[PDB]
């Protein structure tokens, strides 16, 4: 029931009424405002921590909400004195130039979890399966430069061979989807989006999550399984950087979709080909090192974040009205 539940985006009196009616601005046009901030809860008294270090006062054009999230449409430049005081108070802000239209056709592709979060699931079906060390040792001579990724991963992977397959369940079980995910692939889906993961875990996950979720498309590397064992190869290709660029290219076309009307959330070095492909990258509780090099990153907030940004497109556009 979870792809069932979209993120509402609505205009609230109550938001607006929270802050002084000076706040506010409507000479400003909408359609050339350039920066918004979003959270959960947007206070005045964050305003004036911003306005006091970057010496103005700041104003919004317009407020809104996207479910628990509390979007405002910004005055002005976002200057790295406004990044660093953001930051300091735990709000995300993004530039909304070159997001995507929602009322277009579009297509997200994101990343199922950071490769250090794969790389956790991988040693817990390791240490399930009795060869917690075997694997240990080979994701040391990976770090010794030894092997390359594709090798370390098959590697790895040969290690769990005879493995039960029940052991991928019970892992499955042991570990959290992304928060929000599920209302980031429904309030797409409302507006017709295609939806596709492509990670560097399992296929036995993503294409579980792809049930639950009814994910449009997902990849991954397909462990093969013999007599409910795994036989400790790997079919077909194994997901790489570039794998992932190609997946957004191909469904694009695909789907239809233009190129500039997609997105792509990532968090590592691992997502920057599919980022840099995409009409939008999004960097998603990602390191400082590609935090700096994605158009957009959210820091603080749930995937719903994505939502907040790509609503700003809407909203500066007045691609529709709310009630």
């Amino acid at each position: 029931l979870d792809a069932l539940t979209t993120l509402p985006i609505k205009k609230h009196t109550a938001l607006l009424n929270r802050f002084p009616e000076t706040r506010f601005v409507t000479q400003l046009a909408k359609k050339r405002a350039s920066w918004i901030v979003f959270g959960h809860y947007l206070t005045p008294a964050q305003f004036e921590d911003m306005d006091f270090f970057t010496n103005r006062f700041n104003a919004i054009l317009d407020m809104w909400k996207v479910g628990r999230y509390e979007v405002a449409l910004m005055d002005g430049e976002l200057t790295s004195e406004h990044e660093t005081i953001l930051k300091a108070l735990e709000l995300d802000y993004a530039r909304i130039q070159d997001v995507p239209d929602l009322t277009k056709p579009g297509l997200i592709v994101l990343d199922m979890d950071s490769t250090a979060i794969q790389i956790e699931c991988i040693d817990e079906i390791a240490k399930l399966a009795g060869v917690g060390e075997e694997v240990a040792e080979v994701t040391e001579r990976a770090m010794q430069g030894e092997l390359d990724f594709e090798q370390s991963l098959r590697l790895r992977v040969s290690k769990l061979k005879d493995a039960p397959e029940q052991i991928l369940s019970q892992v499955r079980e042991t570990l959290p989807l992304m928060p929000e995910l599920p209302e980031l692939v429904a309030t797409l889906h409302a507006f017709g989006w295609k939806v596709a993961i492509a990670s560097g875990g399992f296929t036995y996950f993503s294409d579980y999550l792809k049930e639950q979720l009814s994910l449009d498309y997902a990849q991954s590397n397909t462990l093969e399984i013999v007599s409910g064992k795994l036989t400790g190869q790997v079919l077909g290709e194994v997901v790489s950087a570039q794998t992932k660029a190609d997946i957004l290219l191909t469904l694009a076309q695909q789907y239809d979709v233009e190129i500039h009307n997609t997105v792509a959330v990532g968090d590592g070095a691992n997502d920057l080909v599919m980022m840099a492909a995409a009409g939008l990258g999004v960097a998603y509780h990602a390191k400082p090192k590609v935090e700096a090099k994605a158009q957009t990153a959210v820091r603080f907030a749930g995937l719903g974040g994505v939502v907040c940004i790509l609503s700003a497109a809407l909203v500066a556009q007045q691609k529709l009205s709310w009630k």
